[PDB]
């Protein structure tokens, strides 16, 4: 079962996720959760929206495994099902964050070689797809630069780099055919309300540099869903899983992209319904603080992190009684 | 294709290729690779001309059983891309650490017609380059199922109902059974056995009987165990370590044709010679004639003495295929 062949056809549908984290396990220095259960749930789901949207495209753009390191075993089995589940559905396009396999470039070269549903694009060149409906994608990808970024002594040469390249993927994009797709992986300039992670070894980008003559912008490496401008439309689809506190309030899914010839681009959200979190805040550890952190955590369906200021003496086994509770701090 | 052709099979059978292999490191390292791929090529030119109906892998395919070079594990994915262009092809690895092995095994056969990992005791079917069903019954290392080893007596008895419910689905045969192992045939003659540190020896004759062809590896040389069932080691493809200076390396083109016994060509390697220079005591006229031999020879040079010579000349340093003294 392979693509079939639509003539003059001028639209193409497209799922977008992206840092799905698979072999995450949470809070392991104070209690372990295994968020796999959790996270195959939402992909389940994506998987089921893409099929129901018969989508022609699908785009993966990298953070897939939790570890920068060999993932588990358990966790590469889970990346390899869910690729072959939505090569089954459609075309599969794979920008991989900054993993540290060297040999994940051999690998992608492989089964892109011996497979038509399945692309993997590790470095600048651009690579010409087919979707499912026989739609021609020319893909321009920017991954994490391969430790040109650590060979690089100075950031003004750096930034010289990557806007060289960026210009390079917008002449490419205007040698297309039907679509061109901008995929990357790395942090948007001045991401209103980002952390940062302290920030120290990221790739940062002006959005206005991103190809204005792509169809799409399709960004990973965010773990928030974030629309980061209209032309050309670019968005982060998020994690599908709040991975740790600090994202309580992210929204978390993929993203279902209609384009169009001659129309403007269109897509909807595919929430992944996240189990939600909570931080619990308390002067100190009184009987009125024990009683509100029993009776929040015994109705709240996620987990759930109090942090205290005062020493408030030896405190009761919380964590023991109350499953949900899985740091304090 | 489709024809069916069902009555001939056109088989290329190759094994043991230990990509990635750099000898004599510790006296002086050799990288193996150029002669090596250059044997490969010429693997791949003889399957392409004989226009092969399947090519069977079985295993030692890397050198390193640790994680193997960026530079080996590209050389084995390109020769795998040049093999399932010509035929489809099954690979029977050998007994490789990384844990990941069936993972990707399992996921390029879900995305290839044309290549088929087989890791376990279960059989499968795969359809030749003409259309042929061959019946492919696999016996790799046990998966450390063989560190699950508390008795001689119980491991055996694990070893030999294996081989018998492979036999059984040998005859739930189509066309072709092909039998598949990595392993060493009991009372090999002349095999070195490395002492035997962590093998698995199966007697022969408890191969089943009923498959129209045995491939086996990880056994470095040509070797025609029986006739029947036919029974191969094709050898590896270099000779690798002194030792092997008198093996046949190569593969074999096996042709089968169902109601007519199989046959086979060697496919030889063109290998490049090793020899072992002995001599009592290194004395003047003795370096002449090391230095004599190595100048004519076209392969690798050990020098083994056993008396006292004190401080030597410049054997090595002089000479550049003079890889070892001991
Ligand atoms: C065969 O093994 C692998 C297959 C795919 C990936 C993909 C990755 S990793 C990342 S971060 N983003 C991705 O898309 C990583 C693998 O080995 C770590
Ligand atoms: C994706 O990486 C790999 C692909 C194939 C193999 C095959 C092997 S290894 C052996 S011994 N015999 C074989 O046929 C090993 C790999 O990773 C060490
Ligand atoms: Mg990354
Ligand atoms: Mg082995």
């Amino acid at each position: 079962h392979h693509h079939h062949h639509v003539i003059n056809l001028k639209e193409l549908k497209i799922l977008h996720t992206s840092d799905w984290h698979l072999g995450v396990t949470s809070w392991t220095s104070s209690r372990p959760v295994d968020r796999r259960e959790e996270l195959k749930k939402a992909l389940d789901k994506v998987v089921e929206e893409a099929e129901k949207r018969e989508v022609d495209l699908i785009l993966l753009t990298g953070d897939l495994l939790h570890s920068r390191n060999n993932p588990s075993v358990v966790a590469l089995h889970d990346l390899l099902d869910y690729l072959k589940r939505m090569m089954r559905t459609a075309p599969v396009v794979v920008l991989p964050g900054n993993h540290d396999w060297k040999g994940l470039k051999l690998f992608g070269n492989f089964v892109t070689s011996i497979s038509s549903d399945i692309t993997f694009v590790m470095s600048f060149e651009p690579v010409d797809v087919e979707a499912k409906r026989g739609q021609k994608v020319r893909i321009l990808p920017f991954p994490y630069p391969d430790e040109s970024e650590a060979l690089r002594k100075n950031e003004g040469d750096f930034r010289f780099f990557l806007e060289s390249r960026l210009n390079k993927l917008y002449e490419e994009a205007l040698k297309k055919e039907d679509f061109a797709i901008f995929m990357g992986h790395f942090t948007v300039e001045g991401l209103a309300g980002y952390a940062g992670i302290e920030q120290g070894r990221e790739i940062i980008i002006n959005r206005a540099l991103i190809p204005s003559v792509v169809d799409y912008a399709a960004l990973g490496h965010i773990h928030s869903f974030r629309e980061i401008q209209k032309q050309p439309l670019t968005i982060y689809p998020g994690s599908l899983i709040r991975i740790d506190f600090g994202e309580e309030a992210d929204e978390k899914g993929a993203v279902f992209v209609e384009l169009k010839r001659g129309e403007p681009p269109r897509y909807e959200r595919i929430d992944a319904s996240p189990l939600p979190l909570k931080t619990l805040y308390y002067k100190k550890i009184d009987t009125s603080a024990l009683k509100s952190i029993r009776d929040f955590c015994r109705n709240f369906p996620g987990y759930v992190r109090v942090v205290y200021e005062e020493d408030s003496g030896i405190l009761p086994d919380l964590m023991g009684e109350i499953d949900n509770l899985v740091k304090i701090e």
